[PDB]
């Protein structure tokens, strides 16, 4: 009857450690599984990475094109400590545009070009690692700290599932056009072709547009990984897979249960008008009201049409004057009869005191 309706779904088992599930645009948490616990990320390290070279990228610093000469440090088998890791091979001597090294680093996980794009962006490895820790702070993660530019084993990094997603997700908002680099197959460079070790690409049942791939005998098989159905977006994590077959079958279980049973709907957009409230003192006789930011929620698929929404005011009356964005109240979304979201209700345009004076004089007082 209705229990269909207001069912819950059992939540699959995942053989691994650490994971977790959430939608990209609402944020919403949908499984996890000691997504704080701190893990060593591994070559998740270099999303990272990519998200501080796609930074600069943004602001200018440097260009696709711009040709790096390598630099001692980033030679390839010059750095024993490089053994035994992924790497794209560079020598001292090349000039290699921007573009492959973050090829490099993306799709192949090559550590030497981590060091490469390191010193070339920041000047040294350890203000490289400043920056990469510093956004750590900007985005708030609890559970993460950086020692390295690429994610090779340092005894003091850690990360953990819930932080990871979210580093993905800032991947994907902030810097979209590093982040397209993810879904390409294959890369070569210097004669030799790696593949993308993520092989959800390959995976048709999905349209995943995926992440990054690491893993260490000490983390374990780590993947994060992003995925579409039309307009919903979800990002999996899972941090300790068994397997490189057993972490992408647990992160495609996740995603496919998350697609099949839950579905992201935008009942709001910013400057849209939601209610109307009377003003005084002011220019205008009423204030309209809605949000400063576009509404994204998760609900279970198939339930929009059931979903309701109402608001209370801060305040019993409005007084001129109100600025743009000023937060009057909050908006309520229930889901039968419960609310499951609330988010902040502002003013859509500001309203100064009213001044009903000569136009001129205001002009004249001016002049
Ligand atoms: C990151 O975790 C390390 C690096 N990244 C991956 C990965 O992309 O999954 C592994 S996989 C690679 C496949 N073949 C193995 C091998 O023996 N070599 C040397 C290429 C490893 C790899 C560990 C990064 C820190 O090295």
């Amino acid at each position: 009857d209705l229990n269909i309706k207001t069912m819950i779904p059992g939540v699959p088992q995942i053989d691994a450690e650490s994971y977790i599930l959430i939608d990209y645009n609402s944020g919403k948490v949908l499984a996890e599984q000691n997504a704080d616990v701190r893990r060593d990320p591994a070559s998740l390290t270099k999303m990272m990475t990519s998200y501080v070279i796609g930074q600069a990228m943004k602001a200018g610093k440097f260009k696709e094109t711009d040709l790096v000469t390598i630099g001692n440090d980033a030679w390839a088998t010059g750095n024993p400590v490089f053994k035994g890791s992924s790497l794209m091979f560079l020598k001292p001597g090349m000039q290699v545009p921007v573009s492959q090294l973050i090829r490099g680093i993306n799709l192949q996980s090559g550590n030497d070009a981590c060091v490469a794009m390191a010193d070339f962006a920041a000047g040294s490895q350890d203000a490289f690692v400043g920056l990469m820790n510093s956004y750590v702070n900007a985005l708030g993660l609890k559970n993460t700290h950086f020692q390295t530019v690429h994610g090779l084993d340092a005894d003091g990094q850690y990360s953990s599932a819930r932080d990871m997603a979210l580093i993905g997700q800032a991947l994907i908002r902030d810097v979209p056009n590093e982040y397209s680099i993810y879904k390409e197959k294959e890369f070569t460079f210097n004669g030799i072709r790696q593949l993308n070790r993520n092989g959800l690409l390959w995976d048709n049942s999905l349209n995943v547009d995926g992440i990054k791939t690491g893993h260490t005998d000490k983390a374990g098989y780590n993947l994060v990984a992003s995925a579409t159905e039309g307009q919903m977006r979800l990002i999996s994590a899972v941090m300790g897979g068994r397997t490189f077959k057993g972490r992408e079958a647990e992160s495609k279980k996740l995603l496919t249960w998350g697609f099949r049973f839950f579905e992201t709907v935008n009942p709001l957009k910013v400057g849209k008008e939601f209610a109307s409230e009377p003003v005084w003192f002011g220019d205008s006789d009423r204030a309209s009201l809605g949000v400063d930011k576009d509404v994204y929620l998760t609900i279970p698929r198939g339930r929009m049409k059931d979903l309701k929404a109402s608001y209370v005011l801060n305040s019993s009356e409005l007084h001129a004057p109100l600025q743009k964005n000023q937060v009057v109240g909050t908006i309520n979304f229930q889901l039968d009869g419960k609310t499951i979201e609330q988010r902040p209700l502002v003013v859509l345009q500001e309203i100064p005191e009213g001044n009903f004076f000569g136009k001129i004089i205001d002009y004249i007082k001016l002049m």
